[PDB]
């Protein structure tokens, strides 16, 4: 554990490092786009970690454009690795618009299937499938990815992508233990939340941090927390803790991203018309109002205001 936490350290670029390339790899000449030094870092990290084939998650908030990361990094595979997929991406049906005009308008020479209609129109798409090149971005619905999800684990998907799954009430213990049956070299996890201190959530986070445990997850090894092993929770609380902190490091519009938009909020004091000063005259010398105000009744101020 020492070992790992080491190496893990010292691939962190720590102070100066950070506003100069300590890796000679220049972006891509055919690549469109601006990167900042943080952004720069990031694509540097996650690159190394998929050519060593170490695991990673990212934890930076939601809301930064994560389609022009997923672009750059795909740009990045192809160029490279020449991985062009196949690539799942998981969203709700509301959201299969936005995504497909996105492709069509970047890269109109890519078909995009989406695996939604009629019986017919299913045994079609499945009579497609033998041929080549039939489709290379898919993006399909919740329902209908698990109705055939016998028939998509055949394939090893290289990485997996949710988004906007704690919307989703009724998740059955079936589908989580399917998500992570599923093996990708490269695993990606989202959270547009604050860390509830909930023991199921957490329990899950730290199963999916390191695969390949041979315990069962039904043999519990210590279960009824008495007093007596409070200082042994207590270190394994700071284990984690310790594992978990070079993997994850917050990033913030405010603080890291010092390309800071120059923003300020007027206020602009507006002289009132004559009409409104009778009005409030009359307002405020109403005898009802003074006798809100001497009783301070909550409804006849308020309403007055």
């Amino acid at each position: 554990i020492a070992d790992v936490t080491a190496v893990a350290e010292a691939i962190l670029p720590k102070g100066s490092a950070r506003v100069t390339t300590s890796v000679k790899f220049n972006a891509p000449s055919l690549l469109y786009g601006a990167l900042r030094d943080y952004q720069k870092i990031g694509l540097d990290w996650l690159a190394k970690l998929y050519r060593k084939n170490l695991n990673g998650i990212l934890a930076d908030e939601a809301g930064l454009g994560k389609t022009v990361q997923i672009i750059a990094f795909f740009a990045h595979l192809a160029c490279n690795e020449g991985n062009w997929g196949p690539h799942l991406v998981v969203v709700r049906s509301c959201n299969i618009l936005k995504w497909e005009l996105e492709l069509k308008r970047w890269c109109p020479g890519l078909k995009i299937l989406s695996y939604i209609g009629s019986h017919r129109e299913l045994k079609a798409k499945r009579q497609e499938w033998a041929e080549p090149n039939s489709f290379h971005v898919c993006i399909t619905s919740y329902t209908q990815f698990f109705r055939g999800l016998t028939a998509f684990t055949r394939v090893r998907w290289k990485c997996l992508v949710i988004d906007e799954m704690q919307r989703v009430k009724g998740m059955t213990e079936r589908h989580w233990e399917a998500v992570f049956t599923l093996q990708s070299q490269q695993r990606l996890l989202l959270i547009d939340s604050p860390l509830h201190n909930t023991f199921l959530e957490l329990w899950t986070m730290v199963h999916f941090l390191v695969p390949g445990i041979s315990r069962p997850y039904l043999s519990s090894p210590l279960r009824a927390p008495s007093e007596e092993s409070q200082d042994y929770y207590h270190k394994v609380v700071i284990r984690l803790h310790r594992v978990t902190q070079p993997f994850i490091l917050r990033r913030t519009k405010r603080d890291v991203e010092k390309q800071l938009t120059k923003k300020y909020e007027h206020v602009l004091k507006c002289r009132l018309s004559n009409r409104q000063k009778a009005l409030y005259e009359d307002v405020i010398l109403q005898p009802g109002t003074q006798e809100a105000l001497k009783s301070g009744h909550f409804v006849n101020v308020l309403s007055i205001l």
